DNA sequence: TTGACTCTCTTAAGAGAGTCA
DNA sequence: TTGACTCTCTTAAGAGAGTCA
């Protein structure tokens, strides 16, 4: 098995990469009407994607190394969490975007966390709107507001009461 | 069917059968610390469910009728809605739960919405909590709450910036 | 060892359609 | 005509693994 120095390795190459990525300076809605400023490290649209990266789908990548003869493989944003618990409460740990912008790869965007707690931050009133996160959002969720609800809750008769 | 009275038929067909249901009592979390009750109009766990119902999945059931000797059937919980749009902004509309209970099939705890709108509604702080959906909710969203995120952003080196 | 592709799978909110009796 | 089953599919947040040079 990978040792602990071997990881933390991986996680040095994975970050020295990323580092080179473009840098994309984002404006952002944070909640309470304020707008803040998110710097995204966005991997290519098109291969060459960066050392040991390659796309497996449209908006998925992984990160490769070969230690010792034996190829490794990892989901592209997981290499951050190598070394922490990959479960909580009985779920799969998943690399949530807190910037929201898929391609980003920088790890100060990222966090490690089940994936309906991912999920969740899509409508996050975001850290200045009333975010209860504990690690907390870095801006409002892209789908925070009142919805396009098409039709409401309605009866034509009586047959029911809320 | 096709004309609108056999559409009002068939609304008011599955109205009456849901009418029957066995009416349970949930107490619920509205938010700010403050709790409400909805009465759920809840399918049968097992066959027979109700005239023109069937059990396709552990959790999904179809109403059905024959209309013009020919058989029409739909998603149990889409048929108050037969009289809307079937998409909104090029998304497809569904019978979103604001009970957030399946087998309720009361129409006055369902709305009709992008499936994107369906989905946030479980992370909703609720009416009393600061819900902004223009249809608002019933009761905070079960999975709302602070999380149990593992990890969060990180990195070893110098090469990131929020 | 490495790059650039290929394929299918998970989850939990939701769907459509066919086989028998 | 009605009932009770069977199967696979959609979406958008996420995954693992194979092939070839
Ligand atoms: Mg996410
Ligand atoms: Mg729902
Ligand atoms: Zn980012
Ligand atoms: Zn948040
Ligand atoms: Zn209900
Ligand atoms: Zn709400």
């Amino acid at each position: 098995a990978l040792t602990n120095a071997q990881i933390l390795a991986v996680i040095d190459s994975w970050e020295e990469t990323v580092g080179q990525f473009p840098v994309i300076t984002h404006h952002v809605p944070l909640g309470g009407g304020l707008q803040g400023t998110l710097h995204c490290y966005e991997i290519p649209l098109a291969a060459p994607y960066g050392v040991g990266f390659a796309k497996n789908g449209p908006t998925r990548w992984q990160y490769k190394r070969t230690i010792n003869q034996v190829v490794h493989r990892w989901g592209s944003h997981t290499v951050p969490f190598l070394l922490e618990p990959d479960n909580i409460n009985g779920k799969t740990c998943t690399a949530s975007h807190l910037c929201h912008n898929t391609r980003c790869h920088n790890p100060l965007h990222l966090c490690w966390e089940s994936l309906d707690d991912n999920k969740g931050r899509n409508w996050c009133p975001g850290p200045n709107g009333g975010c209860v996160h504990a690690v907390v959002c870095l801006r409002q969720g892209p789908l925070y507001g009142p919805g396009a609800t098409v039709a409401g809750p309605q009866q034509r008769g009586s047959h029911f009461v809320v």
